[PDB]
This record gives C-alpha cells, sequence and structure tokens, in this order.
C-alpha cells in the first residue's frame, strides 16, 4: 500500500507510459479508464466514468498516490465535455481520494496553464480550473498532499527563479535519464514528484514545470 | 549601437552557438576570448583575459549588448581560478560594461546554483558571479542585468508561482521545435536580451530553460 498507486486514465498516451514506469519500479499498480486498452495482466484494470463516484471509488481502496493523466482530447472541441469532465468531474477524484485515504494526488496539468493573466482556449480555461481544484485540496494535518506536474504555438521557453529560498525544486539521478525519450521524461517526473512528496509535504499544492 | 553586441567566451562551445545565431539576427558581433577558435569572415576577434581592463574595454566599445557566456574548465579542479575568473574577473566585466555605455549584460549561469544550502567550489564561485551581476542590475543608469541558467544529481521539476510574482518569456515553439538542445539554450539568452529591451522588469532576475 505504500507502493502502491491507481493511475486514472492508464489506458492513454501518457497513462500506459506511467504504469510501464511504475510497474518497473516495483509499484502494485491499478489501471482506471473509461476505455480497456492493450491487457497487461500484471495490472487490476478497472473501467469507469472519473465522473462517478460509485466508478471511482473501488479502484481508490487500498492505494496510497493516485495519478490523474486523464481527460477528453483537446482536438475534438467538445466543450460540455471538457467543462463536464477536466472541471466538474475533478471535485469526484479529489472527494473520492480522500474518502478511500488516498495520500498523494498527481494532476497532469498544461504548460499553457503558466498563461493566467491566443493561446488561452477552452480547454486551457477547464485545466486551470483543475489545477486550481487540486492545488486548493492540499491539507497536510490530514496527510493529504496534491501536486501539478505541467508538460507541453506559444510555448514559455524561461522561467523565473526566486532567490529568496521559496523555490522548490525535485532532483533526479542523471545515470537514469540519458537513454530516456521525451514522454517517458514527462512520466519520470511524475513518479520522482511523487516519491519525494512523502519525504517533503513541503512540495503540496504547488506546480512544477519540466527542464531540458 | 542598437544592433551591436559582445559574446565574451565567443570561442566557446556555447559562444560559437550564440556567435551563429545572433547573426542570423542581423546583429553586428564582436567576440572576446583568451583563445582565437574558429575564424569567422562576420565576426570581429578581440583576443585577451576578460580580468583585464584594458583588453576589454575596444571589444565592448560602442557596443550595446554583452553575453558572458565565458569560464575556466570545470574539470581542472583550480579552486582559485575558478574564484579568480568567475567572481573578480566578472566584477571588471560588469566595471569596462558601464564605462562603454553598455546597455544589457546576460550572464550565462549554472543550473546548479539552486543547489545552495540543500556541489561542487566552482558552483559556489557561479552563486558568487550570478548575485554580482544581479546585483549591478540598475535600470535608471541605463543597465539592465539578467543571468540565463542553462543545465550527476541533476534538477527535474521547478516550482512555477502562482500570484503573478514569476515572469517568464514567450518562444514561439513551432519554429524551435528543428533545434537542438543547445540551440535552444542560446535561442533562450537572444530572446531574454530580445526582451529585455521593451520590458526592463527582467533586469535583476535569474531564469530557467524548460521543455
Ligand atoms: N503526454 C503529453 O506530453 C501531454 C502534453 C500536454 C498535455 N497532456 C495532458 O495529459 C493528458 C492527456 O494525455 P494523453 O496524450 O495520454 O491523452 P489520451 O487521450 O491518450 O489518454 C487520456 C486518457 O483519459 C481517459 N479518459 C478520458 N475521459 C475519461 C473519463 N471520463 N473517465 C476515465 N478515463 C477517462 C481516456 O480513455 C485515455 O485513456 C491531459 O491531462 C493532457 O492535457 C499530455
Ligand atoms: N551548454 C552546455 O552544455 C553547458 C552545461 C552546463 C553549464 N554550461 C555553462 O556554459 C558556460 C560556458 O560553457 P562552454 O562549454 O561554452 O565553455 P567552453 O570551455 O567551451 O568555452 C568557454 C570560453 O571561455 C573562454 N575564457 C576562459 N577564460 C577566459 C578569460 N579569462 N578571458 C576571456 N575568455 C576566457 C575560453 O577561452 C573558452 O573559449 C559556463 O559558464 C557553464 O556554466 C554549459
Amino acid at each position: 500500500q505504500a507502493k502502491r498507486c491507481t493511475v486514472i486514465g492508464g489506458s492513454g498516451f501518457l497513462g500506459q507510459h506511467m504504469v510501464e514506469q511504475l510497474l518497473a519500479r516495483g509499484y502494485a499498480v491499478n489501471v482506471f479508464d473509461i476505455q480497456q486498452g492493450f491487457d497487461n495482466p500484471q495490472v487490476r484494470f478497472f473501467l469507469g466514468d472519473l465522473c462517478s463516484r460509485q466508478d471511482l471509488y473501488p479502484a481508490l481502496k487500498g492505494v496510497n498516490t493516485v495519478f490523474h493523466c486523464a481527460s477528453p482530447p483537446p482536438s475534438s472541441n467538445n466543450k460540455e465535455l471538457f467543462y463536464r469532465v477536466n472541471y466538474i468531474g475533478t471535485k469526484n477524484v479529489i472527494e473520492t481520494c480522500k474518502e478511500a485515504g488516498v495520500q498523494k494526488l498527481i494532476l497532469t496539468s498544461s504548460a499553457s496553464v503558466i498563461f493566467e493573466g491566443k493561446p488561452i482556449d477552452y480547454y486551457t480555461e477547464t485545466k486551470i480550473l483543475q489545477e486550481r481544484a487540486v492545488l486548493g485540496a492540499n491539507d497536510p494535518e490530514k496527510n493529504f498532499l496534491t501536486t501539478a506536474i505541467r508538460p507541453h504555438q506559444l510555448v514559455p521557453i524561461l522561467i523565473e527563479a526566486a532567490r529568496n529560498g521559496k523555490m522548490k525544486f525535485v532532483i533526479g539521478n542523471g545515470k537514469n535519464l540519458v537513454d530516456f525519450t521525451f514522454v517517458e521524461n514527462v512520466v519520470h517526473g511524475h513518479i520522482l514528484a511523487a516519491e519525494q512528496l512523502s519525504r517533503d509535504s513541503t512540495l503540496g499544492g504547488k506546480a512544477f514545470h519540466i527542464l531540458e
């Protein structure tokens, strides 16, 4: 249960990758998704709508980390869907997380999220409200910790770095990172962030960007 | 003046790439270095140590931007050389920059600077380099400064503050998707310089390079 996590959207492109590395790191992985993927024997697969408490709840029992990288496709231009799943459905993931005793939830956000006050479209708008819900939920004294990892027309090339000692960062070990592709990189950062969150609760409620 | 600029350590691995790209944007480019490296028909080369007040002045005389990406070899293990060049030397670069009416200094720092108090002697001098240069920012004296921190214990993720305290720089990635790691690091240096002369409040800040 210290090595047990659920991946929400575990059938998808990012999800599958997450499953690979979590399994490789000796994690017991549940997968929650509304589509059954390429059968992996070593995974308790649950099928369901992340908007549903009834669907979600059993996939979360016994799990310490939830990975939320489920989403409708940005390309679909289905606004009511984005609204339903990214924005409304997100309150279900957090409350079901608390119900089941999940201790960490790691949201996959967007990098376009950094544009909060032409790249701001309705999808980005839902993902901001998503990140704001998830990082508002951070309650360390109840031992419920959250973060958001933000991977990516318009892109931030440079990000300011606070010199006041307020800047948090997640350390990796280069020897394990060289032969890793773009996604294996994004995925790795998720797993390191989650591991370092049990070791250092002051990362809760922050959002991170990746490098290189 | 407007489109003249000097790369200090312009013969360096990074230097060579900085120079290729400034030229491509139609900068008139000076290189200043202790070694001559590869001849570039379109580049004025001034030989010298960056610590020497007299060597450098003519290399900055009449230019408007300065990219400092000069460093002694990190592998050398010469505690004194590192301190000599990165701190005392850089302090000169800032002097003669002002004595030359230069408007913008863009240092190349180290991402390893973030590891302070959590880690080579080298890195401690980069730390002193950085805060010297950001120390030198003075917008009321027309002398904007910025530092860019290019990347075995490596940092992966970095907090982005939500209250609008932090500043970022936009790039149209549509067109830098066919760059190498270095070409991107450089493109960072240029964008920063370019936008530092549209919004002065990038002065005094250090920046990280993203995906
Ligand atoms: N992978 C990247 O590099 C990258 C880049 C930017 C953004 N993202 C973010 O990552 C996520 C998508 O990544 P992807 O490329 O793997 O997407 P994808 O479409 O390949 O997979 C997402 C998964 O979400 C699942 N899902 C959708 N609606 C669901 C619902 N109602 N209930 C349960 N599961 C549901 C889908 O079945 C799918 O398996 C989003 O949060 C997106 O903004 C990814
Ligand atoms: N780009 C990367 O891969 C990378 C990675 C980590 C950090 N960096 C940073 O990049 C910077 C430069 O790295 P590089 O690989 O281009 O170095 P390099 O060794 O290829 O070139 C640096 C140049 O500095 C010049 N120089 C040294 N002492 C001088 C002096 N006293 N006066 C004038 N010129 C002098 C040298 O002649 C050399 O040509 C460093 O400050 C380092 O922190 C590089």
